[PDB]
């Protein structure tokens, strides 16, 4: 539950990653890899990528980050009423490609730290707030999902 305001952030804040949805989503994949390397054998796409600088070479891996921050952002600007946009994402994720909700705490953080990283004092300590709370939301309400499915 964010208030307008927290909504307001989160718009803010994704401002910037669209941007550079491209650039944003190959940080957040290579940040998820790099510090979570179970996550990069979830992906056989990707699971050949033996080094970083293979991955930050990947323009396949640029294209997903993008897809995936694609989909984010549409959900986000639902401000919350998302679940016809959640539900076929909460399903795949579960269903096929096997994703425990740990792997999508470990997306929300690393989305967290490449918005540092990328705009270093400009994600402010509100925008921080805000953002984590609507990754949360979009986690528990997958969180939901997963529930309903008993996947583990
Ligand atoms: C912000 C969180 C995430 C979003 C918005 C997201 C979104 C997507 C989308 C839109 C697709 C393609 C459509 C689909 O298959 O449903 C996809 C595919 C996939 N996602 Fe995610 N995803 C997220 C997190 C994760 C995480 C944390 C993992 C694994 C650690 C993961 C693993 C996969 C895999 C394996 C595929 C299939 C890739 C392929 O073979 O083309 N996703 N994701």
């Amino acid at each position: 539950g964010l208030s307008d305001g927290e909504w307001q952030q989160v718009l803010n804040v994704w401002g910037k990653v669209e941007a550079d949805i491209a650039g944003h989503g190959q940080e957040v994949l290579i940040r998820l890899f790099t510090g979570h390397p179970e996550t990069l054998e979830k992906f056989d796409k990707f699971k050949h990528l033996k080094t970083e600088a293979e991955m930050k070479a990947s323009e396949d891996l640029k294209k997903h980050g993008t897809v995936v921050l694609t989909a984010l952002g549409g959900i986000l600007k639902k401000k919350g009423h998302h679940e016809a946009e959640l539900k076929p994402l909460a399903q795949s994720h579960a269903t096929k490609h096997k994703i425990p909700i740990k792997y999508l705490e470990f997306i929300s953080d690393a989305i967290i730290h490449v918005l540092h990283s990328k705009h270093p004092g400009d994600f402010g300590a509100d925008a921080q707030g805000a953002m984590t709370k609507a990754l949360e939301l979009f986690r528990n309400d997958i969180a939901a999902k997963y529930k309903e499915l008993g996947f583990q």
